[PDB]
């Protein structure tokens, strides 16, 4: 499981603190607005700025808690989410439904 090579609009799982892996896609400054881009964080480190499902968030996670997601993964999921939060399986039924991040939406 050592680090992954991420790419922009490849869709990876980000885990927050006190949050479970979300699915979350990588994906650059140049597709986040300003709200995703006042969250950029400064501290040590590359941080990979991804577009979080549903509503097409953005976060910037380090690749340590990045995991590759495949559509399988996030399939087998739809199946049975866990935990039991709407907001997450609406993540992985939207982001499974989009493919890479050249399909998102972006506000221009």
């Amino acid at each position: 499981s050592e680090r992954v090579n991420y790419k922009p609009g490849m869709r990876v799982l980000t885990k927050m603190s006190g949050f479970p892996w979300w699915p979350s896609m990588v994906v650059t400054e140049s597709k986040m607005t300003s709200v995703a881009r006042k969250s950029k964080p400064k501290r040590a480190g590359t941080f990979y700025p991804v577009i979080f499902f549903p509503n097409k968030e953005y976060l910037w996670t380090g690749s340590d808690s990045l995991t590759p997601l495949t559509s399988e993964a996030i399939s087998q999921f739809l199946e049975k989410p866990k935990p039991k939060t709407a907001s997450l399986i609406k993540a992985y039924k939207m982001a499974q439904s989009t493919p890479d991040l050249d399909s998102l939406s972006v506000p221009s």
